[PDB]
């Protein structure tokens, strides 16, 4: 019997719409920034349902162990990045994944029409749209103590999904898929992955794991 299923469609807050466009449409050296600011965000959940924890040990019923995994897939051209944080419930993702105005935006556009490196992005607070530089596609699950589990996505061009998820229940915390373009596959080779966690996101205060196919 035919499964029926909600899905919600969002425009992107005008500036986000033509921040990702100016992130997909222009040549930017140095991309491998993007997983340096999706490493600080499941940094920042992972402080998060930690200090909040303290307040209330039950928090930790989704899970006790607060880490990070990377999941490289050379069959289907996708880089995930898990963390057990806080997660996302389906308020947190709308508003805080491209429908809310942020005040960086702006500066930051024009910062890169000065010529900036893409690198400057964490500081605007639109780091998570450094996923474009190397994604055609991205797709985020999450799971929040206080909500079902949602996916959002989006391949730019102006509008996201929001749906409940229907696919493995993952208990609390963030899964940001990356459905890499052609031309960027380095980032599934786990000599290019070690490479970059080193250089950039060397002093991120709990554990990461890479987990390598064969
Ligand atoms: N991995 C994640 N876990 C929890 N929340 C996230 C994650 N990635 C992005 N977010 C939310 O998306 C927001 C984008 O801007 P900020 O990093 O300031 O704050 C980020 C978080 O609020």
């Amino acid at each position: 019997p035919m499964e029926e299923e909600e899905v919600e469609t969002f425009a992107f807050q005008a500036e986000i719409a033509q921040l990702m466009s100016l992130i997909i449409n222009t040549f930017y050296s140095n991309k491998e920034i993007f997983l340096r600011e999706l490493i600080s965000n499941s940094s920042d959940a992972l402080d998060k349902i930690r200090y909040e924890s303290l307040t209330d040990p039950s928090k930790l019923d989704s899970g006790k162990e607060l880490h990070i995994n990377l999941i490289p897939n050379k069959q289907d051209r996708t880089l995930t990045i898990v963390d057990t944080g806080i997660g996302m419930t389906k308020a947190d993702l709308i508003n805080n994944l491209g429908t809310i105005a942020k005040s960086g935006t702006k500066a930051f556009m024009e910062a890169l029409q000065a010529g900036a490196d893409i690198s400057m992005i964490g500081q605007f607070g639109v780091g998570f749209y450094s996923a474009y530089l190397v994604a055609e596609k991205v797709t985020v699950i999450t799971k929040h103590n206080d909500d079902e589990q949602y996916a959002w996505e989006s391949s730019a061009g102006g509008s996201f999904t929001v749906r409940t998820d229907t696919g493995e229940p993952m208990g609390r915390g963030t899964k940001v898929i990356l459905h890499l373009k052609e031309d960027q596959t380095e980032y599934l080779e786990e000599r290019r992955i070690k490479e970059i966690v080193k250089k950039h996101s060397q002093f991120i205060g709990y554990p990461i794991t890479l987990f390598v196919e064969k």
